[PDB]
DNA sequence: CATCAGTGAACGCGCGTTCACTGATGT
DNA sequence: CATCAGTGAACGCGCGTTCACTGATGT
């Protein structure tokens, strides 16, 4: 129908959002009206698309989720070559962040200082990613010296690097995010 | 003097500010209103402590900044002996911030979070902090493999797991922590 | 008597939310 | 005529900041 253009608002508000924080501020200091300003609906006009400023919050982690599980798809996707397989990952994640940086900068800046329902979104974005790396790696038998608990550990110390790595990656890289994983993943080889 | 006074309300502003955070919320969102009506002046009084909101978040900053510092001094002083250091320092680590919840959730909170200088101030700490260790490690030659381009990427992987690991320590860890200093030890040693 | 940390009233402003509304889209 | 996304005016409230002030500390 023409409830594609309501669709079309609903992303003007949401990239809106995100754009108003590529400043250095964070999702919970913008006001609905700045919002709806930046966007281009007088501010009533917002309560047709969220309740409330803290839903379009948890919208914007339902959108950078999205994103974020078809880069981690795309690399999944380049796991059962030899060879190669840090670096060309680390391309590939790369590249998407640059396709996406407004989304990823939502993400690695509201990661931990958010509301709360925004907090436990991601805390639960988080633990799938962690997940579904524990459960890549454990595939492969790639870490054979790692039994579940283990994995689980390494996963965390993997995502947990990735996720710390986002700021730097949108503010101003390749070779040392690359050069770091590479340490980890030598000390899952070498582990006992 | 009894300016002793004077310091100690400045000191209730800043303790004021950093535990109206303990609820999720961050440094920007809070008002100079509240934190007054927290700390226990009335709000233009304020100005005798601050000019404003964001010059207390850079003294909040200083504060964390010595608190880190001395316990970076304590694992340090840990280093010179033979076996455990892993366990020790995460120990002595975790103590330092189990005695100073607040200012490690402050810097926990806006080491990304923040307003400008303060997340200007953040990563000076930070760097500072990498620094010390690139060159704790280069000291020891602990890590022989590893040049000084090399132990600075190590260093800074290092420090970004551990303030990456600094929200886990304080909402609700010891070995799982541990287990991924590890996993980066390991993978320092067997460079190459 | 001198200093000055903290007071208490006042201001103008942007906020979130409500409400009856308008007018194009889609029957 | 029916739906409903977006309008425009209005409200009460908390904000940051100013100002002349008070009264204990320290001369």
């Amino acid at each position: 129908p023409r409830a594609e253009q309501k669709q079309q608002t609903r992303h003007a508000l949401m990239s809106a959002a995100r754009h108003l924080m590529e400043s250095g501020r964070g999702f919970g200091s913008l006001s609905l009206r700045e919002v709806t300003r930046a966007a281009g609906i007088v501010p009533a006009g917002f309560y047709r698309h969220f309740s409330d400023m803290d839903q379009l919050g948890l919208a914007l982690v339902a959108e950078v989720d999205e994103t974020f599980r078809a880069t981690l798809r795309a690399v999944r996707r380049n796991e059962f070559e030899l060879g190669g397989l840090i670096d060309a990952s680390v391309r590939i994640f790369l590249d998407a962040v640059g396709a996406n940086r407004s989304q990823f900068l939502f993400l690695a800046r509201e990661q931990y200082g958010g509301s709360l329902p925004i907090r436990q979104a991601i805390a639960s974005l988080r633990q799938r990613i962690t997940d579904d790396l524990a459960a890549d790696l454990a595939l492969l038998n790639k870490m054979p010296h790692l039994d579940g608990a283990a994995l689980d550990v390494f996963a965390d110390l993997v995502v947990k690097t990735v996720f710390a790595t986002l700021p730097e990656l949108i503010d101003p890289p390749a070779a040392k995010i690359t050069h770091q994983l590479r340490f980890i993943m030598i000390g899952g080889k070498h582990w006992h």
